[PDB]
């Protein structure tokens, strides 16, 4: 008469001794609990000590802490320079900890927003070169995911993060969705402004629609994270986009970058470039070391 439905967490080789962990600065607050910065011993090869991000959950329910552990654990499948790494778990005792790679400059949306001139002398908007470097890291990260049979479905600037050295990576899954909440629309909460026409039509997502979204992220970069289709309602976006409407070339946006956007925003998904193809087109523009750290240039990219 039935199959039993009891969710559980299973300690594995990602388990890390609590005593090896310390927490300092508060980074913010996630859905299950507060997240801190801190320091973890013995979690990176040949690194006695590593600065990390610690996502925590004693007042929470066991159902919740279980849900949090399993979800967070999704990130375990990934080992790529351009994807935020999970370094450990402390499931034993409380509070529950998940130890992540620290991205000191936060999420890309926030970072981009911080580049906006205050209302003093200011840094000029990011160069073509800088923007392109970002585009390529993001694309490398997505290529990796695709190679790993994954479809992201929520690729946006908010869902990328930024390291100390300014490297952009595919962010820890699901961290800005409730923060940048107006970037979503319950029509399931969907990132309508980032979505392909086909996805707006039948609610299916592919790698090809991830590419669409990639285009939108580039647009974000070039606008310092304006709201796409800023003048339009959520409902009006559905129609515009489904009807072949496109985002405008941002002021001062270098031609080349807008061209990139354009390849991504082709109506027919089958005509969009792949992430690999995207990287191939700009690889010469990439910082030297890309060849050493990228999925693209690795033996895994076969
Ligand atoms: C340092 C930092 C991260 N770095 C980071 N690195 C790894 C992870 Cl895994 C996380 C993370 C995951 N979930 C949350 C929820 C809130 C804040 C940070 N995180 N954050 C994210 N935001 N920030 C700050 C940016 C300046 N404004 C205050 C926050």
């Amino acid at each position: 008469s039935y199959f039993s439905a009891a969710d559980v967490y299973v300690p594995d080789e990602w388990e890390v001794a609590r005593e090896k962990i310390t927490m300092s600065r508060e980074l913010g607050q996630g859905s299950f609990g507060m997240v801190y910065e801190g320091v973890a011993k013995g979690v990176v090869k040949d690194e006695p000590e590593t600065r990390v991000a610690i996502k925590t959950v004693e007042a929470a329910s066991m159902r919740e802490r279980i849900e949090f552990l399993n979800e967070a654990s999704v990130m375990k499948e990934f080992n790529c320079h351009h994807v935020v790494r999970l370094l450990g778990v402390v499931s034993q005792g409380q509070p529950t900890l998940v130890i992540m790679e620290l991205m000191t400059r936060g999420d890309l949306k926030s970072y981009l927003r911080s580049l906006r001139p205050e209302m003093n002398p200011v840094l000029a908007p990011p160069s073509l070169s800088k923007m392109i470097q970002m585009a390529g890291e993001i694309a490398d990260g997505m290529a990796y995911l695709n190679a790993n049979k994954f479809v992201h479905r929520d690729l946006a600037a908010r869902n990328c993060m930024v390291a100390e050295d300014f490297t952009v990576k595919i962010g820890d899954f699901g961290m800005t969705r409730d923060i940048y909440e107006t970037d979503y629309y319950r029509k399931g909460l969907l990132p309508v402004r980032w979505m392909s026409p086909e996805s707006l039509k039948d609610g299916v997502f592919t790698t090809y629609s991830d590419v669409w979204s990639f285009g939108v992220v580039l647009w974000e970069i070039a606008t310092l994270a304006e709201q796409p289709y800023q003048g339009l309602s959520n409902e009006q976006v559905l129609r515009f986009v489904m009807e072949g409407g496109l985002l405008d070339k941002p002021d001062n946006c270098p031609d080349m970058l807008f061209e990139l956007m354009r390849m991504c925003w082709q109506y027919n998904p089958k005509m969009r470039p792949s992430f690999l193809e995207i990287i191939s087109s700009i690889k010469e523009e990439m910082e030297p070391g890309f060849r050493e750290v990228s999925f693209y240039y690795s033996e895994e990219n076969k």
